């Protein structure tokens, strides 16, 4: 059965794309093939992801697949609450309860309050990009007046690239004006590696400072250049490469060929990669679901313009976003379970920190239980020389 | 000269739509007329002011007047910035310099950053609505650092109004 499925991909997320596409081998089945339109087009103009939206609804597609921004956030969710088209993304989390919206990366506030409670920290900075949105700036604030913190939070992605090195020299001698122990970033992992390198540039690594970084890629950034400099780096990764799960797909990550999938011949993955290739786990799931139900869905391009006045909805493309929710299988982030908006709940998420071995577990994340610290210390091997100041 | 107008007025903005028809009978000419298409649609459903805004695209207009929202400013600059239609807006200030946006709301920080400082505060509250954006809560958060502030900053429109006396 050809089933029609979204291409929505940004310019550069190939690996993405690539991971995409081994799930495309792996999860292929002769019950039915999913059908690709891929639209690799840029995700800030939501004007040119419109006619790549209205496109695929002018092919009559049954699930769409893509990334969305925050200058895309209110687009596609307009869209799709309204035509009743289902929609998957490995996104940042939306904050309202949209229909029509699967959403791949676990929410991250809950196990990063549970973390500062962990620390026990009250006066502390809070760097932060706008364009994953701004709900976890909105969740620290509330947690700074209920827990009576002291938080320092500065935008630091509104900077050009072509001066980001002297303003944020500016940027820490303001935090030199409080002298900050402890800084929380909240940054694309490009832009994460650009602080690093501003905090390499002024030493700021060193013993006396603390870091956490905010997603789920903490594998992902450099953590060799900064593993010896002193200052102790925590963050999450969602996806354990210690499972077999997880490992005999490295192992098959690894061996593909560059100039076929580009970015797969490394040794890590990155999790938007990782929850892409979860998504089409997701999408076969639902399909065998619907063929395991007999539940026809397959109509022509009835769907047609976008611009109808009123656009009707069909009601199959409802039972597709039913059947999704229903769809409760593990992944590479772990168990996959959906509440009534599709969004991931019962998910673990790995508190990582860097140590002198690297980046370690020291615990995980629960929606429930929230921090179960893990006992894996090996006597810890060490006690640093105690600094006695006199 | 019949020159055709956008009309993307929100329901509910009526007594704004009377002040725009006062506007409609005090600054006509015989010079040109200008030639409306209201649209009394809701701002929340920005698909639903796509079709009402490639309606009037179909016209050709040739200036577009309405509201937008934040679930509508990545709507409307998206379209007007690609499409090189001009639009008017009495609307909150948008952050980016977009082109084919002209705002009649000016800008409100630099009054209220003055303000503060002619307060003298350091540790004050700040309640807040998302629905105007947040750049003024950006705003005053780099004079937070910058002047040594204690702010408390609480988004206070999330609260449903089935109970907004309790919480």
């Amino acid at each position: 059965n050809s089933i029609q499925i979204g291409g929505l991909f940004p310019r550069g997320a190939d690996q993405e794309y690539s991971a995409f596409r081994v799930g495309m081998v792996q999860f292929s089945t002769s019950e039915f093939r999913l059908t690709p339109h891929i639209d690799n087009l840029e995700v800030a103009n939501s004007f040119a992801v419109t006619n790549a939206f209205c496109s695929q609804f002018s092919r009559g597609v049954y699930a769409i697949f893509g990334f969305y921004d925050k200058k895309s956030v209110n687009t596609i969710t307009s869209f799709c609450g309204t035509l009743h088209v289902s929609f998957i993304t490995p996104s940042f989390p939306t904050d309202g309860t949209h229909p029509f919206v699967i959403q791949m990366r676990p929410d991250l506030k809950g196990a990063l309050l549970s973390l500062i409670e962990y620390y026990q920290w009250d006066k502390f900075a809070y760097l932060y990009d706008s364009d994953r949105g701004l709900s976890t700036l909105q969740a620290v604030l509330d947690s700074a007046a209920e827990k009576k913190w002291q938080v320092t939070a500065i935008n630091v992605g509104n900077i050009n690239n072509d001066k980001k090195d002297e303003t944020y020299r500016s940027l820490f001698q303001d935090l030199e004006l409080k002298k900050e122990r402890r800084v929380i970033l909240d940054c694309e992992r490009d832009k994460v590696n650009d602080i690093v390198d501003q905090v390499i540039t002024i030493g700021k690594h060193v013993k006396g400072y603390h870091y956490i970084i905010a997603n789920l890629g903490f594998t992902d950034g450099d953590l060799l250049k900064i593993q010896f400099g002193g200052a102790e780096v925590s963050g999450f990764q969602i996806v354990d490469y210690d499972d077999s799960l997880v490992s005999k797909f490295i192992e098959r990550w690894s061996t593909l060929e560059e100039k076929e999938y580009p970015g797969a011949h490394t040794a890590t993955i990155k999790y938007t990669s990782a929850l892409t290739y979860d998504a089409v786990q997701v999408m076969t799931e639902a399909f065998r679901n619907l063929r395991k139900q007999r539940i026809e869905i397959s109509r022509r391009g009835n769907a047609g313009d976008c611009l109808a006045n009123p656009a009707v909805p069909w009601g199959q493309g409802v039972e597709i976003e039913r059947a999704l929710k229903q769809v409760q299988v593990e992944g590479l982030s772990g168990n996959i379970k959906f509440d009534q908006n599709g969004k991931r709940i019962n998910y673990t998420i790995n508190i990582m920190e860097l140590k002198t071995n690297g980046p370690r577990k020291i615990g995980y994340w629960s929606e429930v239980d929230k921090m179960v610290l893990t006992e894996d210390d090996t006597s810890g091997l060490e006690q640093k020389t105690v600094v006695v100041t006199t």
